[PDB]
Order: structure tokens, then C-alpha cells, then sequence
């Protein structure tokens, strides 16, 4: 058969990585994420010109692990004045809500054949923190990491 779920012309998606596997774990216990100053900036932009008008997805991997970990959407703008420390290291300033709506390991071979024209067509999989990802490139991407198992 077929599924062209994902095959939509609205939505904007973002590499997360993560040093940390305990911040991983926080973040979906409390459906709450915090970038870098830039990152927290380019993420704020975008959830703000999209008006909700579509979804800002993120997908997540922990740097070193050879895997992504799960996809989650932004939920709300960047607070910049929040506790501090509620991490496993202390560099971090701000929060903003997510909502994890996937969870679940896939291989960097299920997906570094998929290449970011807007990252000097490197690997989705060879990215850094807040690389934002082409549409048609993030359907692809999504169709894998959903199908995988
Ligand atoms: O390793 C990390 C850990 C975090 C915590 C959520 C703040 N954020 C990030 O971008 N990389
Ligand atoms: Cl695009």
C-alpha cells in the first residue's frame, strides 16, 4: 500500500542535540526545553512567525549516541527569566514548553542518507544544536523515524 501522511506545506523543524541523556529524560518528564542564547533566538523566531499556523517539530538526538531519540513540537514562546540550574549543567538561561508526541530510538543509518541542502548537503544525521531542516527533507525524515521499529 501507501502512506502519504506526510507528503502539508506548513511547518518549520529543527535539530535538537543534546549533550546530556539526563536532560532528555527531564524534558519529557515536563514537557519543557532550553537552547543556547542563539538557538533559544532561532527557535523563538520561528514559533513566533508561524502564527500557529502549523508545527514547530523538533528532533532530538544526544550528541555521540549514533541514534535520534524521539521528536517533539514546540508549545509556547521562549521565557527568558526562569530558575536557573534545573539542568544537569548550569549554562542555561530560559525555558520554553514542548510536548514530546514521539519517543523511541532510531539508528543514524536509517536516516543519514537524507542530505541538507541548506547545511552544505551534509548528513541530517552529521547536524548541530538548532539546524533548521528543509520541509521536504523534514517529511522524509518523519516518514522514517514514524515507520521505523
Ligand atoms: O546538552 C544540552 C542540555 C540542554 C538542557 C535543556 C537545557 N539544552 C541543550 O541545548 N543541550
Ligand atoms: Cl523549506
Amino acid at each position: 500500500g501507501e502512506n502519504l501522511y506526510f507528503q502539508m506545506k506548513h511547518g518549520r523543524v529543527f535539530i535538537i542535540k543534546s549533550y546530556s541523556e539526563d536532560d532528555i529524560h527531564r524534558s519529557i518528564k515536563y514537557n519543557i526545553w532550553c537552547s543556547t542564547e542563539h538557538g533559544n533566538k532561532r527557535l523563538d523566531a520561528a514559533y513566533r512567525s508561524m502564527n500557529g499556523k502549523g508545527p514547530v517539530y523538533l528532533l532530538f538526538s544526544v550528541n555521540g549516541s549514533g541514534h535520534f531519540c524521539g521528536v517533539a513540537e514546540m508549545k509556547s514562546a521562549v521565557d527568558y527569566n526562569t530558575c536557573a540550574g534545573v539542568w544537569s549543567q548550569d549554562k542555561w538561561k530560559g525555558r520554553f514548553d514542548v510536548r514530546w508526541i514521539f519517543v523511541k530510538d532510531v539508528p543514524n543509518s536509517q536516516l543519514r542518507h537524507i542530505r541538507l541542502e541548506n547545511n552544505e548537503n551534509k548528513p541530517v544525521t552529521n547536524s548541530r544544536d538548532t539546524q533548521e531542516v528543509p520541509l521536504e527533507k523534514a517529511k522524509q525524515v518523519l516518514k522514517i523515524i514514524a515507520s521505523y521499529k
